[PDB]
């Protein structure tokens, strides 16, 4: 299951609620083609890694001031443990996505 995160407060609360679980965040845009191509794989991963938390952010929802949306290329995947960013890369590369979850879990 992937949780859609639509605000900064929801984002921060999700990272706190995770506890010791790895958190994976897909920052995507509804106009980005490669984001569409990888999205069902991201949801498949969420069923597989059932103790990892998967969040999706539509960057059109990012605040213009004081945002946690610190990204440049779509899609961007960020990885957090106990609220700290522990990994990040951009690009719809499925093998790199699953490899990074395994490296950080
Ligand atoms: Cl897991």
């Amino acid at each position: 299951m992937v949780k859609q995160i639509e605000s900064k407060t929801a984002f921060q609360e999700a990272l706190d609620a995770a506890g010791d679980k790895l958190v994976v965040v897909d920052f995507s845009a509804t106009w980005c083609g490669p984001c569409k191509m990888i999205k069902p794989f991201f949801h498949s991963l969420s069923e597989k890694y059932s103790n990892v938390i998967f969040l999706e952010v539509d960057v059109d929802d990012c605040q213009d001031v004081a945002s946690e949306c610190e990204v440049k290329c779509m899609p961007t995947f960020q990885f957090f443990k106990k609220g700290q960013k522990v990994g990040e890369f951009s690009g719809a590369n499925k093998e790199k996505l699953e490899a990074t979850i395994n490296e950080l879990v």
